[PDB]
């Protein structure tokens, strides 16, 4: 007389939040939390329900049944919030060896980041290996960056910042 509810995120099939057990007497229909708004908080819009080992579950009234076997109820949330990419406007001096600049990314889901990095100045380059743009700038200018960030859910933004190359002379 157990019914086990989990919270998952379709993209990597991962507990977005804890499973939980529900118990009753044999026959006592009980209510479950699909726990939509917290999920809602979390970047995540409602999905699916997977109740083909439930058979008692009824979707319009949030219940199972409580048996003597156990059943079980999946409820599937997708990730539809963008990563966040904050990198600001940045001067290095032409000619040297830079500082790399991190590009600090985040995200809600639970899944993988990938950044798409494009425009660089001549000299730069980014290394994905550690998410930073890297290198000696050849020459005096400004240069537009653009980055792209993509979660695993293929949910996209796009960032961009200067660089200006500099001299002392
Ligand atoms: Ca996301």
């Amino acid at each position: 007389a157990v019914t086990q509810v989990r919270y998952v995120d379709v993209t990597t099939g991962k507990d977005i939040i804890p499973p939980k057990t529900y118990s009753g007497n044999v026959d006592q229909v009980v209510t479950i939390d699909n726990q939509q708004s917290a999920l809602t908080a979390k970047g995540y819009n409602y999905t699916s329900v997977d109740s083909s080992y439930a058979s008692t579950y009824n979707d319009t009234n949030k219940t199972v049944k409580m048996t003597n076997a156990g059943q079980s109820v999946t409820y599937y949330f997708t990730d539809v919030k963008a990563p966040t990419v904050t990198v600001g406007n940045q001067t290095i001096e032409v000619g040297k060896t830079m500082n790399p600049i991190v590009l600090t990314t985040t995200d809600n889901g639970t899944g993988t980041v990938t950044n798409t990095v494009t425009g660089l100045p001549s000299g730069l380059s980014y290394d994905s290996a550690t998410n930073s743009i890297i290198g000696t700038p050849t020459k005096i200018g400004q240069s537009t960056v653009t980055v792209v960030s993509t979660d695993q859910a293929n949910n996209k933004s796009t960032t961009t910042f200067t660089i200006n190359v500099v001299d002392t002379t």
